[PDB]
């Protein structure tokens, strides 16, 4: 890539950032109960829980039936001389993708630990705090957690005899209907097929009044650096069990780990407007360029958070990049497109390494040390300003100071090649088909005329 | 549609789902009061409700003025000695669309029932619970409801003498300002024209701390099947009265009914990547195809929820399609495009009716029963695997079982007709059309060369 | 612009609205403390504030480091006869844009007032209410504000001895972790570079359970009309100080003011479907047209709120338009494109100035006073109906009265030039591009043949 030609065409090299991808995940199991455990309210609660049970039995049971029907269709057992491999039976899957088969194998792998967690059903249903721990084994533990258990241990419990019992029943019914509406939002796409559709940690934290840090601290991941603070909206978990007796869900989440792809640099660009032809134009180049061993591609930051030093993505998002745009980035300024603007929010100057790239035709350029104006050179459009011209520079309304030097060759003195204008809207490209087509039928008419005139020239002699 | 040629090019038939549209609605009236009724706080509340009244009088009154002005135009009694009905006076409406005139007719139809509800203004303003009923007639009733009437009957009421009166006044002012900010979000677009703009039930349920099931249960709709549980984010409603004395809004909502369009099947397609020309490509086909009497069209699922067995749309979204795409779907795989990728998240195998469609050039394919590798045939690109090859198949890492057979036609032996390499669907191709225009401009130069050929043609003398 | 021809092609003139821009901002200063002040809880709270302090020290300190670096970059000085200020070092700033330099100038301008506010740190840390005032000067005041200061002055405080102290500690820890999760959402992008990134007032009001009116009333903006009532999501603001001892942020916000751009009219358009060629078509025109002294442009209403009478934008959004679209709007109906639909939600009639523009080919048109059908004229496509034809018009199932007069010439007696069908598909444009491929390879072959003829027969004999 040549930055001098691309600076003369109107693109200024910005920051250089690294590239990191989530990869190599380990698994940790949590359990979520859905019916709140009340024991202080054994005096005045009536049978208000029965409506909530009839509301959630239409959600829990169709999850569990599809889960166990997905569980039957994988069977282990040795295929002859080969050792193992947990055969997924394709007779009873109908139509399935690769990720669905991977999820089926994940359930068949997690069956034993699901049974180990399910062996403590009486231990799970007896909790009476928000988040606590239970001893799973000699060194393993579960992290059972319920959002509403605090609210019927510090708000509704002290009004056990001050307030009337029917008011407690009505308030409990209102809060349970609101919470049932909260389950019916996060577990919405899961009801289609609750083995392949995962659960984001932000939507899962929406059950606890938007408390992501409680889930993160109870899970075990503890961020200590600046890059892992904004990261935390991408922990992904899936359902492995949907037990109906205690009305609870056993969930398995993946602890992320940020690996770095070797030798990849993300390059940002600043686009300014230049005055040509009596109009304001901008180059049509993408902002982000991924460079890895003199190989250029495109990425999209539609799901990736941008930190101060590196790009953190969920997964690789490398797209192929144009050979014409490859010539545009490398050497050919004529291959780079342009677009027309007239709006007022177009920047006209920028700073890079103590080097001012300024359009001095529209913005007044001066030097404070000598008090003389700076005029546009006719050979270039974007004006170099460095310390060789003047130290203190008036640009816009601003005193600025400069430094360093040009760098290899100056982009002010060489020739320029302005590319063609590029438009967008489909009526314009239908008219582009038009002025393709009249020119096309001129070329065909010239083919016919020229080929007749060949034989009156070559044939006649 | 022929699935065999489209599987040979790289598109696999997915599930088949039905199509159902909301339609034929009945109407039901609710009322929402805005001033919370306090009678327990007659000792220590001061006149803090007056600021809330002055805040909401700038909202209720300009709604009510336009609401009575839009019903002041339509008049009944068709001049026709025989024909009779409602007439909309177009000279006073100015500029209007069809739905605005339909809403004006709806208000003129609902004026009598709005007056019947307005006849119990003293009954509406005397409520002191969250949701209750009032006797509208001998068999009809209203469902008056207040969001904050629970919170100043179970939280602020018991601290009537423990806490200081100015602290209750400050807390009531903070709660009323927050609630006034909650009215100023949901009734935002309604302030422009409060007769033609409907209200979604999610935005209306945002007033009640996100409790949609409370409004669904108090309205009368009780879903009992799996399809209607996820439905309930599309119940619309419009304002019919904006009474300023009791500061309440009489609202009319439509109970939805899911009707089924006869003989329409929604079909999905799974796209896999095939290795051709030393590169990874996928065919460019839409995922969703509606089929109705051998007629193919296009739908967009941007506002339609997807259930497990059918598509539920708020309204018909049938878009036309190109005849080239019709030939691509029917017989002509040369009319189907292809696009180029190099990313890692491209699936290379899938399962359909026990038949494995796998690209064995990129993924290692083996058989467990015989332990021999499977090689790509040169006459095809996508490899078909059934029980005739081998029962247990090694794909990737997974053991899988297969079943059934080809059905009618086999993609394993058919000829290949991979079409043109179509370029980028977004605007970048126009930039290519830009240099195609530059190609045109060099053919114009060729025309200019034939402006110089026609010169030396005149040197034929 | 001629509305008769544009009504003949299928576009109906809608409402006329004004255009207003937010501009000329003055500055106000607020301070946001982060640690809630507790003094009633000196008996039973333990040291649970220490974990919250260790959580927020990772947020506060890098902001302060980046801010003091940005103050170090600017340097107050005067090279000769200068404006006695500014001066930013190019070497110390690296790579930057214009807005970042403007933000550096803003911090250097607001340093003195930041020190004046910072002189009352002991006054800032001693507050015990939600929002109160402190005397900054003889006529200036600050508006120190805390969101959770109400909730540990009316809810956790009265249960000081009824509830156990460990339950108070657990509830305080849960509330503080939830609030730390609330800081880690609004100041998310601000951690990257905390001097050039603004804070929206809606995201800032999300800390106080979505109470925008509390911030607006405590800030000083008191909107009293209908236009500025919905405005209030565009207040914005930036950070100027990040003090670590009291753990507070000093923020500077802009009080808005709406100015009017002179002589600009925003025009909407209603698009109806017309039946031509046995198909249903709509013209391809933009909805919004800005007209300013015969100068047409395009605007995008993606960030602008639409009131009843005028458009309010955060900033000017004038985009250029194609001259063929200018010919479409002025005189040429053949320059206006069209698109094909078959869906049912296409409006077929409208009303403008008491004049009915209706498509009577698809929808039945009758006159109620005379009881005769209305037939489509072959010369026109869209039927004009006024009081000269019949007063009461059956359209659809509706009575419509008409009036006023026609307006210059009718859109029914003029000729209609239907433009080209704008309908673009990637495979079709790739196929005609392959026609261009074979076309230039024909023209280059014939030009090589004609150049050989230019060589050895122009010098022949
Ligand atoms: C999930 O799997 C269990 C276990 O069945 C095993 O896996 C299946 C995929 C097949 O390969 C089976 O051959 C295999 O054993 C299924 O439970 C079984 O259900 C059937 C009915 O579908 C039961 O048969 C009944 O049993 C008693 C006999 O007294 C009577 O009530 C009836 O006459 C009837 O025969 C069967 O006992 C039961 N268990 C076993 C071990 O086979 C289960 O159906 C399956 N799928 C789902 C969707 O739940
Ligand atoms: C809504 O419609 C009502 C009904 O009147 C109808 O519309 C009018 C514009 C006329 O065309 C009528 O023929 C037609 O029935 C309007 O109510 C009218 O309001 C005006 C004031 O706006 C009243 O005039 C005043 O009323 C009292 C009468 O004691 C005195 O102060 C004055 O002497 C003065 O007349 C008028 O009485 C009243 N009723 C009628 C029958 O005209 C109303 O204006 C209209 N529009 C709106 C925006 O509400
Ligand atoms: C921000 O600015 C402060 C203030 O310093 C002033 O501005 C700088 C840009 C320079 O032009 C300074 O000359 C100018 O006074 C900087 O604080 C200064 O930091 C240095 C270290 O970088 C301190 O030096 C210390 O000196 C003694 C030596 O015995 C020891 O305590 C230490 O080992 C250390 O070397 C210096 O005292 C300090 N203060 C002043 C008034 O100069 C600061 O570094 C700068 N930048 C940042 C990123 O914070
Ligand atoms: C509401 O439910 C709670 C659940 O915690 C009951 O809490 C009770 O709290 C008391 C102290 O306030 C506990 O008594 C003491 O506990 C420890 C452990 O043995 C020890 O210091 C003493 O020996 C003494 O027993 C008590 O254990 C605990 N009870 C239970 C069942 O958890 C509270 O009583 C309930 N309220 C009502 C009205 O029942
Ligand atoms: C808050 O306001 C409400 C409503 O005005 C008041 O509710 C009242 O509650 C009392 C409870 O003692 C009810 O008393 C009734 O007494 C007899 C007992 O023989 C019997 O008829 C009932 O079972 C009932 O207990 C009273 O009817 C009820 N009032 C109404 C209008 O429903 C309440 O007093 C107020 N609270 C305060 C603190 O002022
Ligand atoms: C919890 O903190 C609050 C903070 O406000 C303490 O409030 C105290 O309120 C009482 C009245 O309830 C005040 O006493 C009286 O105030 C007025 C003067 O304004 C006057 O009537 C009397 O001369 C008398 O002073 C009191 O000033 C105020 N502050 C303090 C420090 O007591 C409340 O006491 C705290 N509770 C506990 C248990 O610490
Ligand atoms: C593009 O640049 C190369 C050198 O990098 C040069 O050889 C070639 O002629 C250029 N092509 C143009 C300007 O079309
Ligand atoms: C640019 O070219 C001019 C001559 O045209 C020369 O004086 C100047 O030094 C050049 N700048 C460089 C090589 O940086
Ligand atoms: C296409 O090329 C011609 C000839 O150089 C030029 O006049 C025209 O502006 C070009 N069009 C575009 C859209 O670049
Ligand atoms: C030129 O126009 C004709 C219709 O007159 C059309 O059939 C043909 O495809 C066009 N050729 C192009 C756009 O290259
Ligand atoms: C499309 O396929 C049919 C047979 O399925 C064939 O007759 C026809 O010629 C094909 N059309 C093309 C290749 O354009
Ligand atoms: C496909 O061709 C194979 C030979 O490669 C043959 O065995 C098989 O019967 C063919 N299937 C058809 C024509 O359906
Ligand atoms: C556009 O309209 C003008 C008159 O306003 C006319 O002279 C011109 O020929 C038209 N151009 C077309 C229809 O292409
Ligand atoms: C349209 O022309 C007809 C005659 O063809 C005439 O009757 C009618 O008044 C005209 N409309 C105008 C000039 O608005
Ligand atoms: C069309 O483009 C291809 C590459 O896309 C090129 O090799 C060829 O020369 C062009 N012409 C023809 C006739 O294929």
């Amino acid at each position: 890539v040549d930055f001098e030609r691309l600076a003369s065409i109107g693109g200024i090299k910005g920051h250089s950032k690294l590239y990191k991808i989530k990869g190599h995940p380990t698994t940790k199991d949590i359990v979520i109960k859905l019916v709140p455990n009340l024991n202080n309210l054994t005096v005045c609660s009536e049978m208000s829980i029965d409506g909530y049970l009839n509301l959630i039995n239409a959600v829990i049971i169709p999850i569990s039936q599809s889960l166990e029907l997905m569980r039957n269709n994988v069977k282990d057992g040795t295929p002859n001389e080969n050792i193992f491999g947990a055969i997924v039976a394709g007779a009873a899957l109908g139509i399935a993708t690769a990720a669905q088969v991977t999820s089926v194998v994940a359930l068949h792998k997690s069956n034993q630990n699901a049974a180990k967690i399910n062996s403590l059903r009486d231990s799970i249903t007896k909790t009476n705090q928000a988040v606590e721990q239970l001893s799973l084994g000699v060194q393993e533990t579960v992290s059972v957690l319920m959002g509403l258990q605090d609210q019927i241990n510090t708000n509704l419990v002290p009004k056990i005899n001050i307030l009337s019992c029917k008011q407690l029943s009505n308030t409990l019914n209102i809060m349970l209907l609101q919470y049932y509406s909260q389950i019916l939002t996060v577990f919405g796409p899961n009801l289609r097929d609750p083995a392949t559709v995962p659960v984001s940690i932000q939507a899962l934290s929406q059950l606890f009044e938007g408390n992501l840090e409680l889930l993160t601290s109870s899970l075990g991941i503890s961020s200590t650096d600046f890059n892992d603070l904004l990261t935390g909206k991408l922990i992904t978990g899936s359902i492995i069990w949907a037990d109906t007796q205690g009305h609870y869900l056993i969930l398995r989440v993946n602890i992320p780990d940020l690996i770095e792809v070797p030798g990849a640099v993300i390059q940002e660009f600043i686009k300014i407007g230049y005055n040509f032809g009596g109009s304001l134009w901008m180059p049509t180049i993408p902002n982000k360029i991924i460079i890895r061993g003199y190989h250029l591609s495109l990425i999209d930051s539609t799901n990736c958070i941008i930190t101060d030093n590196s790009y953190v993505c969920d997964r690789d998002y490398s797209l192929p990049m144009n050979p014409i745009l490859r010539e545009c980035f490398e050497g050919n300024t004529s291959s780079c497109g342009r677009e027309m603007v007239l709006n007022s929010y177009i920047p006209l100057y920028a700073l890079s390494e103590g080097v001012i790239y300024a359009n001095c035709l529209a913005t007044s350029c001066k030097c404070a040390t000598t008090n003389k104006p700076i005029v546009q050179s006719t050979s270039t459009v974007i004006t170099m300003i460095d310390n060789s011209k003047c130290p203190v520079v008036e640009v816009g309304k601003q005193m600025i100071s400069v430094g360093s030097y040009l760098g290899q060759v100056s982009p002010n003195n060489l020739t320029i090649e302005i590319g063609p204008p590029v438009y967008t809207e489909p009526v314009d490209i239908t008219n582009q088909l038009g002025n393709i087509n009249e020119t096309l039928s001129k070329t065909l008419d010239l083919i016919k005329q020229s080929n007749s005139i060949l034989d009156m020239i070559t044939g006649g002699l």
